[PDB]
Parts: C-alpha cells; structure tokens; sequence
C-alpha cells in the first residue's frame, strides 16, 4: 500500500506541483493526445483543434485545465481515505464521457511523464512510484466500481 514515506511525497511534488495547476495541467493533456490521438475525438469539447500550436494558445482547454488537477486537489489530499470523491469520477466518465480507466490511466501516464518535464530534481527515484501507487488506488478504485456501474471493459 502507500507508505507513511510517500504521502508527503507524493503529496509533496503536489503541493509543489499546488504551483501550478494549469500549466503542469496543460501539459497532463497534451501527452494525453500526442500520445493518444483518440482521447481527443473522445473528448467532444475539443475535437475541433487539431493543430499542436494553438494547445498553449486556447484560454478555455485551460479552463478544463484546474479541473484534473482539483480532483487530484481532492483526491490526493484523501491520500485512499478520499472514498468521498470516486463516485461522480466513475459516473461521468462512463456513462456521459464513455472514458475507460486506460484513458483514465492515460491520464495518469500523461501527468506522470508532464511531472518529469516541469521536475526534473524534484522527482524522486522514490516519487516515480508514489505517483503510480497513488495513481493506481485512484485508477484501482474506480474500475472496480464500474462493476457496481456495469460500464468497466
Ligand atoms: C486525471 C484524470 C481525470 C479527472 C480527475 C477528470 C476530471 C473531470 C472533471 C472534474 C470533469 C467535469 C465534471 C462534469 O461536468 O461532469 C471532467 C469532465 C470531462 N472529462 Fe475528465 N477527468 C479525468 C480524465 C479524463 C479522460 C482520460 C478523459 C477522456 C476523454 C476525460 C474526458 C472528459 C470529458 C469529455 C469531460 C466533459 C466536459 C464538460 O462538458 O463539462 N476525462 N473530467
């Protein structure tokens, strides 16, 4: 489970990473698409912007930009007690978003490589794995519950 070790790591690098939310957030998107094009056209608000250029550029993608970074502003803080939160994540995203834990492991995969760019040092040896173990207990309890949702696969 997540060591008394790591909780203040990896929710050290989160309130190091409290500095900005947008722009580490801005980031946490893009390897979501430049990686998976898909999770684009899955992501209806913006279909519509193809080219790399205008990512940084478009104020409102930003607007959505806090928002993963507020649930993980929530989530994370739970540190596993965070139970409060998993429901609305695993409603949304499977019955109005139609996004799978592996788009939500995605996610998870583009925040954790956008977390190596912006913290080079700051990222541990010890906080690679903080970031999957807090990463996957959010991607572990979300799946499971898309049994009592019947929309997991
Ligand atoms: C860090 C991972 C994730 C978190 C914490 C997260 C969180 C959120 C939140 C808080 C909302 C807004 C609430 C609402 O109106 O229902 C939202 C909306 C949305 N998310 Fe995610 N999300 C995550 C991953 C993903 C992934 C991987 C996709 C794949 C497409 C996705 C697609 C969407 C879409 C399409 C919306 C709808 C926007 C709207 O019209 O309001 N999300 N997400």
């Amino acid at each position: 489970v997540l060591s008394e070790g790591e909780w203040q790591l990896v929710l050290h690098v989160w309130a190091k990473v409290e500095a900005d939310v947008a722009g580490h957030g801005q980031d946490i998107l893009i390897r979501l698409f430049k990686s998976h094009p898909e999770t684009l056209e899955k992501f209806d608000r913006f279909k519509h912007l193809k080219t790399e250029a205008e990512m940084k550029a478009s104020e409102d993608l930003k607007k959505h930009g806090v928002t993963v970074l507020t649930a993980l502003g929530a989530i994370l803080k739970k540190k596993g007690h965070h139970e409060a939160e998993l429901k609305p994540l695993a409603q949304s995203h499977a019955t109005k978003h139609k996004i799978p834990i592996k788009y939500l492991e995605f996610i998870s995969e583009a925040i954790i490589h956008v977390l190596h760019s912006r913290h080079p040092g700051d990222f541990g040896a010890d906080a690679q794995g903080a970031m999957n173990k807090a990463l996957e207990l959010f991607r572990k309890d979300i799946a499971a519950k898309y049994k009592e949702l019947g929309y997991q696969g």
